[PDB]
């Protein structure tokens, strides 16, 4: 139900600033602030449905109307005509502007050389070299630019957990350097509104909000969304949490890569710090640039990656096209590149019943339980809803009676998808146990706890994944020259034959009925050699119409005969003709068989 | 000779500030531009090997040791104390402090509310969707920003050649928007620097240059590497242009993406104009942006691309396996898909003889031109060079003999890479003529127009064609496999009883790869029950020594043999038929498999 919070709608504001709602059709305040009526010159009653413009006056820059798309001024000079002397420090004002209704939220200035120093640390990570470096340097720079008494850099795992990759800290403290988060201590809701805001201030936990006066609109009957103020009253569960944790200020910086928020710069202050919107631009910046390299390396080292992958990837679809039988020695060869295009611990390539592995994977029959495992139909939900090939990371987990086997195929790579068999191939990856240093909640008592996560292999990389899907091509090859290889075996055999067969091709009635394959055996009791006689018709009068209806009726019909006829000798010759009709998927006779002694 | 100049150490500066060059050992000048003389005080031979204190007035921030990883100080204020009122305008200096020497440049404060003034066009490209946007933004934001007469964006190309994207500039002047530069006008010792300095700035061409009196150093015996120092003199040749071109001021600030120059912002002047320390920094912050946001926009575009390609990728190749007869309607189906995979013109399937073709390509006869031309020997070295799929961008080029076609098969993708033949894959894109409006080198453009070349093959869509290999493997198998499941199926409706034998080694055993009915019918026990069946097995442990032999003889040597034997009987009935024996050919000569005719 926490994880289900509104959080955008609390209608309460933080009392450091004041928060107004006006209507853009006549410019008069709707909804406001509790805090609105001491800055402003006017107690609440009269304060509301007053026109905006007689009670704060704004030179730098005006609201205006919007047609859809809601725009944004920044924080500019504001004063207050209504009061004998309002300032008791400068205050200034942002617009958000939306087609229905205004929103101005006003806070102090303060003051106290800041983007000019800034210059150097943000030159700094954007020629650094490694995420972690960046993120260092990120976290040391921003607690000596802000200073807070803590700096920390919340990295979101592929789950939406946390971990605190970096950390800059007061030498007192206990450092949270290495601590693990849940995705639930983050709820989704929260997350969006660090992507569409990109910094908040919580300037002291504890703090007694201001509430919205006129709760909901009073004539569009709704609550305000506060989703773009930074005055939004955080939820009382977050502020307890930090309350218990000793913290009062918080500044929390997203890290938004390629559109996706990738971390946060969380900003932590054991007394209250109100960060002024002129510093929280700085730390946008820092977390902007900060953002922005690593995506630089993520980029560079994905490019690397698919550079070698290629190459390695490449050289095994060659060397495969390269030979024509599968010898032991070959796949000895093989092994190797083939583990690293997906740099897997071990692989063990299936051809029918026999089993090649290579590596560090599981004894002959457990490779087998697992191929057995998975080919299952009570599985089959798993296969169709998997891409271009089946990969697990914790075996334990999607196949609960294969749990063991863990310590040397924790996570694979099944390729084909299809319970096709004969040719297949399964990479694994061996359980690597992760030691993870969660965090604890529930002012100076704390114990660390350490969860050790066996049954789990390292996370199958989506460029290594696509890796694995390039390599399909390996099992059909494989199967082309299998069934390649056993063909030129039964052709020989059935030419090297003594009982004269031939393979006769249904014509789709326009066509006549054609031979398809004829032995050596059987050209000869015609005399024409094997090369003339492929492709020539059935039909080769002197022979009694009786028999010929019969053979006809079993071509006509796709069914069997047997029945002696004369033929067409280089003696007459007369051969007794086994007609036979040869399965069909469809069951409609395609092929017959034909043979005579 | 001119692509393989220095310009890092030219022993000279731009005359608008000074340099000076100190051993951090004990603090002295070692070196020192013509110009520090005038704005330093003392004369240039007291001034050299006197300690840098002396002269030292900076009270923000001062030079330091260090380590390994030079380290650079921003502009910060400095004072002459051997000059009473020594300048007109306040001065600035900034350190590059390596561990062999420290240098100091300074330069006038100037000034003339910037940074904040910046922050709104940051901004606004920061949201900006697409490159084309973003750099039309900034050229126009920075225009304001800075005064300047010029600003245009410079993109370079996949062969390090130049196009103005964008451009921002006073109402009169022509636009070089649009223009194409070759990748000779920037060489690779230059484009260098540009990535090691981001920002760089020419305040007069045709300046009188200011020497490093000591020319090298006098202790280390090695010249000045300015590479960091704004003041550093830039190649006369490229002075000459700019003079030619009208221009006197330059500020050039580096597109860095992904760790590489993808691009440069380009500031010309008609008059001469110094930008200030706090002005470059504004540039800086602008440039990094637009090259964050250019590499972003880049990430997300390819991420949605790939994965587009790959739903199409997967239904082609579920489709292809879910038939099992490659119907004219099914691939006319097929046909939209398989050529949006790799966004071609058109797309040709080859399956032995027969072609499939679709969407805008060749003739049926021109097509197979073009396969008989590459499945040539004489081509057999392209082939072997090509990645996973061969593939031109301009078929003229590579195939000079099929120059032609261009209008409709200029570029194409071909597959397989092997001359395997019976199964292939032809996309093809048509000819798209270029208009390449060019620069003249010293008012006057030309426009080359170039004809025989296709769009480029994205390296996105090559990998989605070599991914899409499979199908013509596919194609194959399903082909070999239906041939082979006939002659299975025949052999199997066979009446004299065949079996295949398959040779073993030293450790394994000769075994019945096939066995038909009337083969297993004799024995008995049926053809499951006898695949994989050791041979010795068939006949009785009773057998005839004599005749037993024969038989290993031939099993032992690859030879054949036609010997009658009891067999293994459950029952008990004596059931004694001639083994014919005959090895079949093997491509090494060395018998592999038998045919076992069982005829009395
Ligand atoms: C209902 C779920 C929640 C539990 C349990 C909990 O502890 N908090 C829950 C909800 C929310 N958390 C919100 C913000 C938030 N949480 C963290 C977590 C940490 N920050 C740290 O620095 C560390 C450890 C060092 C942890 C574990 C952060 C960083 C933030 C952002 C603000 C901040 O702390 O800097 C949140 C949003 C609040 C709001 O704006 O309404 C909710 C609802
Ligand atoms: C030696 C070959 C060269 C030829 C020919 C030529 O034209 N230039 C050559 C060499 C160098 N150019 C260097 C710098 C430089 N080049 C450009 C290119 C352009 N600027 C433009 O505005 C346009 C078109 C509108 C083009 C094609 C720029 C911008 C610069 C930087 C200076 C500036 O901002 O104008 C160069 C390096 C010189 C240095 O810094 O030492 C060399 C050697």
């Amino acid at each position: 139900v926490c994880a289900r919070e509104p959080i955008h709608i609390p209608g309460l504001i933080q009392p450091y600033g004041v928060l107004l709602v006006i209507d853009p059709a006549d410019g008069r305040i709707v909804q406001a602030s509790t805090t609105a009526a001491d800055l402003l010159g006017v107690p609440m009653a009269a304060l509301l449905g007053m026109p905006y413009t007689q009670v704060l006056t704004l030179p730098e820059a005006q609201p205006f109307a919007v047609d859809d798309q809601p725009q944004h001024l920044m924080h500019a000079e504001v004063r207050f005509p209504q009061r004998a002397t309002p300032p008791a420090s400068a205050w200034v004002a942002a617009w958000h502007l939306y087609p229905q209704q205004w929103l101005v939220e006003m806070e102090p200035r303060d003051a106290r050389v800041t983007l000019r120093e800034a210059m150097p640390l943000l030159r700094s990570v954007e020629r650094d070299p490694g995420i972690a470096e960046a993120a260092v340097r990120v976290a040391k720079g921003l607690r000596s630019l802000i200073g807070f008494d803590r700096v920390m850099i919340y990295r979101f795992d592929e789950e939406w957990n946390g971990d605190i990759i970096a950390e800059a800290r007061k030498p007192e403290l206990e450092a949270y350097l290495g601590l693990h988060y849940p995705a639930s201590a983050i709820p989704a809701q929260a997350r969006a509104l660090y992507l569409r805001n990109r910094v908040r201030q919580i300037a002291d936990v504890g703090y007694q909000p201001s509430p919205i006066q006129p709760t909901v609109h009073p004539q569009l009957g709704t609550p305000v969304d506060l989703s773009d103020v930074s005055l939004r009253s955080v939820s009382p569960v977050h502020l307890e949490y930090l309350a218990n944790m000793g913290v009062t200020a918080t500044l929390v910086a997203s890290i938004v890569v390629n559109d996706a928020l990738w971390g946060l710069i969380s900003c932590h202050h054991y007394s209250p710090h109100f960060t002024n919107h002129a510093m929280r631009d700085v730390t946008d910046a820092v977390a902007r640039t900060l953002a922005g390299r690593i995506g630089a390396l993520q980029a560079v080292a994905r490019a690397r990656l698919e550079s070698v992958l290629l190459t390695v990837r490449e050289k095994l679809i060659t060397d495969f096209n390269d030979a024509e039988h599968m010898t032991v020695e070959l796949l000895d060869d093989m092994a190797p590149d083939l583990m690293d295009v997906v740099d897997a611990d071990g692989v063990a390539i299936f051809h029918g019943n026999d089993i090649s592995r290579h590596g560090t994977t599981p004894d002959v029959a457990a490779l087998r339980r697992i191929r057995d495992h998975i080919e299952s139909e009570h599985h089959e939900a798993l296969r169709e809803d998997a891409v271009g090939a089946l990969h697990v990371d914790a075996i334990g987990e999607v196949f609960p009676e294969l749990a063991d086997l863990a310590p040397l195929a924790a996570g694979f790579i099944f390729v084909p998808l299809m319970p096709q068999s004969r040719s297949a191939l399964l990479w694994t990856r061996r359980e690597q146990i992760q030691q993870i240093k969660w965090a604890g909640n529930p002012r100076k008592s704390f114990d660390l706890w350490q969860q050790t996560v066996r049954g789990r292999a390292r996370r199958w990389s989506p460029l290594h994944l696509e890796s694995a899907r390039s390599l399909r091509v390996l099992i059909e090859l494989m199967e082309r020259k299998r069934f390649q290889q056993d063909f030129t075996l039964l052709e020989a055999s059935l030419s090297r034959l003594r009982d004269g067969v031939a393979i006769i091709e249904r014509g789709t009635a326009n066509a006549a009925h054609r031979l398809l394959f004829v032995n050596t055996a059987f050209a000869d009791v015609c005399g024409s050699d094997v090369a003339e006689l492929i492709g020539r018709e059935l039909q080769t009068s002197d022979a009694p119409r009786a028999n010929v209806e019969l053979l006809q009726d079993a071509l006509r019909n796709g069914r069997a005969a047997y029945v002696t006829l004369p033929l067409q000798v280089s003696a007459p010759v007369y051969r007794q003709f086994h007609l036979e009709p040869l399965p069909s998927p469809s069951g409609v006779t395609a092929h017959w068989l034909l043979q005579l002694r």
